[PDB]
């Protein structure tokens, strides 16, 4: 019966989305932006209601969630922000090409990297061009020295996305309220884990799609009733 | 100067283009209403302002604003809180009517009343209004009890919703040394004004505040302005 909708922002300038964007952030691309007035535009059309609705941190993903409030005429709604729905901070790879990692610390850790659930890729140190952009920016002034990565495996981010879901978002929904997640691909992967409950080679291996409102139906207890549902045109639909 | 709070009144909405009464009704903004913010964002980004906090109501033409000026200074990240309780005034049986065709069948002495007078409100929206689903049985106000939800405000009834957020919401975190902005509507913020300086009926009533500029307050510890009000950008 509860209704839970997930987002992933698309595209963001530059291709960053290829360069382990992680913690600097990177606007949205003007195609990016299109997508999330497409997402929109599906939710409109499917005569979706939220109540609230929840954000990173990250212009890119506030933008989407923008987007989509404006699509669907929702502008009015609650909206809470936090460092806890960031993208994976990716330390010393942040910003890099394939190339460009692979020619600084070779195929074996890169590969070691990619499929590693708690191996975190090497910290972003005072030398990296976003340093001091990323650990000085006034929005995460709130953290602890122990709080504030400066790199994180799948299983950090995932960590410290849960209590906020917990805490956070998880009362909401037993309130009946209706929820919408703006966020991002590592982010989301731990709600999708939790909430699915599966293993850290599975959730490695979920892709979710960008620009395309991911549905849930949970039951009183949360537990998903049914897969995940993608809405959204034909074409866009079909790429999954 | 201990403290630093920041109003913005919106700019020109599709109702105002139209020459209607728009109150609690969801006008958008114009384009020239959008660029207006524009150019506000773009004053205080200049200035290098930085804030903490943001509130703003729940019409989408003062959220507009706040979220256009965000964009201009690179402060999307930001809390923002929306309230009902600093919306616009809530125009009541006017709400919608052609402003022109209101003054030429009630007379100037009336409309004059009705836009301007501190204590008497505009004719009350009844269920038969055109606009009374769309404003009273909209779901963002589904929480207002009975007492709460108005069918027409005079200013001081605006102020007197809109006082207790301040009291209880903004101030607090004014005192917490929060830098606050706040992207509202000429009547919410006419209040706010009020209370801050302390002005009479008389005074606030011929008060107009500019729409997209950024209006800059400097408060002692009292939360009294140590200066006149300022304002950002050229001429
Ligand atoms: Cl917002």
């Amino acid at each position: 019966a509860y209704k839970l909708v997930l987002i992933r922002h698309g595209e963001s300038a530059w291709n960053l989305e290829n360069r382990f964007s992680g913690w600097y952030d990177a606007d949205l691309s003007p195609a990016g932006h299109e997508e999330a007035k497409r997402g929109g535009q599906a939710l409109r059309d499917a005569g979706y209601e939220f109540d609230i609705c929840f954000t990173s941190v990250q212009k890119r993903a506030i933008r989407t969630l923008w987007t989509v409030l404006d699509a669907i005429d929702q502008m009015w709604l609650p909206v809470v922000r936090t460092w806890r729905l960031n993208e994976r901070h990716y330390g010393g790879l942040t910003g890099l090409n394939k190339a460009e990692t692979a020619a600084k610390h070779g195929e074996a850790q890169v590969k070691i990297w990619r499929r590693s659930y708690d191996v975190p890729p090497p910290p972003m140190e005072p030398d990296h061009p976003f340093y001091s952009n990323i650990s000085k920016d006034r929005r995460y002034a709130d953290l602890t020295e122990d709080q504030l990565p400066s790199c994180e495996s799948l299983k950090d981010t995932i960590a410290r996305a849960l209590p906020f879901w917990n805490e956070e978002i998880v009362p909401q929904i037993k309130e009946g309220k209706r929820v919408l997640i703006a966020a991002h691909g590592n982010s989301l992967r731990g709600i999708v884990k939790h909430l699915e409950g599966l293993s850290e080679e599975a959730i490695m291996e979920l892709n979710l799609p960008t620009g395309i409102p991911i549905v849930y139906e949970l039951d009183k207890n949360l537990k998903p009733i049914k897969p995940m549902q993608f809405l959204g045109d034909e074409e866009t639909v079909r790429k999954a």
